[PDB]
């Protein structure tokens, strides 16, 4: 069972990813949970937040180069990610490809119609191969960080790389929980 949880906020899904693990253990599962980038251990990543702060020439020029880093990220954690699916009953990931198509669409000033959101879909999950998340979860509501909101809400919509559920801080997790992963 792999649930990913998105969205803008990112001490809110922080708060949101731990408390749905103290749910699903509650109720005796096993969880891992992983956060993308993965910041301090993928190359990649690091690259590019360093390029976005002004780094690396003119990496940050491009959205496209900048998705591209933090896509090749999670292609070298596909092994990682299968691994902890056999090892866990339940494995939940702080951002996944979602949070590429939304960031990149917004800094591109596109919608989720657009081609950036479809290159993102195809690059990840067609030939990377990264698994598709059995529940992406969206925790809904700075002129960037509303842009990508409206884009994660038509992704959500759409049902863009799988089935979506939208929730708001107020959300309940051991309500989450059991609409997730149903005994
Ligand atoms: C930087 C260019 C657009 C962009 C792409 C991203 N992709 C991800 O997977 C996670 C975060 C993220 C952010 C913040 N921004």
């Amino acid at each position: 069972m792999l649930i990913a949880i998105e969205g803008v906020d990112g001490a809110g899904k922080r708060t949101l990813v731990e408390k749905l693990s103290g749910a699903f253990r509650a109720a005796g599962r096993s969880v891992a949970t992983l956060a993308f980038p993965r910041y301090g251990q993928s190359v990649a990543a690091d690259i590019a937040a360093e390029a976005l702060h002004g780094e690396h020439g003119d990496l940050a020029s491009s959205v496209y180069a900048m998705a591209t880093l933090f896509a090749l990220d999670r292609a070298g954690a596909v092994h990682t990610i299968q691994g902890l699916c056999r090892g866990y009953d339940v494995v939940i990931l702080d951002r996944y490809v979602a949070s590429n198509a939304a960031y990149s669409a917004a800094r591109l000033h596109e919608n989720a119609a657009g081609k950036a959101a479809a290159w993102v879909q195809r690059i990840e999950f067609a030939r990377l191969g990264l698994p598709k998340p059995d529940w992406q979860v969206l925790l809904a509501v700075a002129e960037l960080q509303q842009r990508t909101g409206a884009v994660y809400a038509e992704l959500a919509a759409q049902g863009w790389g799988g089935r979506w559920l939208v929730v708001g801080a107020d959300v309940d997790p051991g309500r989450l929980a059991a609409t997730l992963a149903p005994p």
